[PDB]
């Protein structure tokens, strides 16, 4: 639990988001990419691993599962790669619900960059710097620590 | 102190690696750039202080300090931004110890990429992951989580 992600595609402006979710806390990391390539995807991977100690990665679609590169990060990285198959019935109303939330975070933001990655980077602050109690921030900080220990 | 962070900039085929390194724990966040501009050091400043609790950054040099754009990110990310001037001067060696350090790694994983972006990545996850006892990412959260709790 600790070191189980989600990966989520999201659409805005005609470019793709790319987010890695941190199931247990709902913490978020986040990318502008012009679209969902293997290549992309594997470098994302390769960046979130170097960040936080990444041991499952339920991925977001199927050609990412198939993607040979996507695989080869996942071993250089020692990421378990899954499918990301909701048998809980939940996970797509949760995915669904966060892009909703981070659209309209975007929304609030848009106004304060040129560039859409700027935007999705102030939103990413924003929902991870959100008390809910405790911040998602706070959250995966104590998750791993007591993990650690 | 867990909030304390320097900024760090080397080069490296004739690009530019930017690094920011939690003071405390060793623990380093980087990426590639062409080149060190306030825009660029702005948005990475941005990207961090969504991921960690950064309440102070060191800046590099005089240019990033004095850059409105990089004071603009410092604000709207709630950093305090200093000067970088090792007042205590074996600052200076410990960052040119951890360019060396990362520079080596970077040759040592140089052939498993094409672009640069990827080797750099691939020394983050080394730098991180390498136990010295703990490692630095195992550090980070801990001083983090103590100061939450
Ligand atoms: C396309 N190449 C193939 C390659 C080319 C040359 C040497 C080795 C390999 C190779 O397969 N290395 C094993 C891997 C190790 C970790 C992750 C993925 C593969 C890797 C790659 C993937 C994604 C990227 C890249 C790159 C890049 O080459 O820089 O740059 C930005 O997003
Ligand atoms: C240069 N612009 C000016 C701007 C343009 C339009 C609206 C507001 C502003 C504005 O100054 N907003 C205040 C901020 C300034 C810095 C950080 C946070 C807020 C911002 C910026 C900085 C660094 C980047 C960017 C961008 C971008 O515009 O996307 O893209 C990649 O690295």
């Amino acid at each position: 639990s600790p070191g189980i992600w989600q990966l989520d595609c999201t659409h805005l402006e005609g470019k793709v988001i790319l987010v890695a979710v941190h199931v247990a806390s709902g913490y978020i990391e986040a990318e502008v990419i012009p679209a969902e390539t293997g290549q992309e995807t594997a470098y994302f991977l390769l960046k979130l691993a170097g960040r936080w100690p990444v041991k499952t990665v339920h991925t977001d679609n199927g050609s990412n599962f198939t993607s040979t590169t996507v695989k080869a990060a996942c071993w250089w990285a020692g990421i378990k790669q899954e499918d990301g198959i909701p048998y809980n019935p939940q996970s797509q109303g949760v995915i669904e619900s966060m892009n909703k939330e981070l659209k309209k975070i975007i929304g609030q933001v848009r106004d304060q960059a040129e560039h859409l990655k700027t935007a999705v980077q102030m939103a990413v602050f924003i929902h991870n710097h959100k008390r809910k109690g405790y911040s998602a921030g706070e959250r995966i900080v104590d998750i791993i620590a007591t993990d650690i220990q």
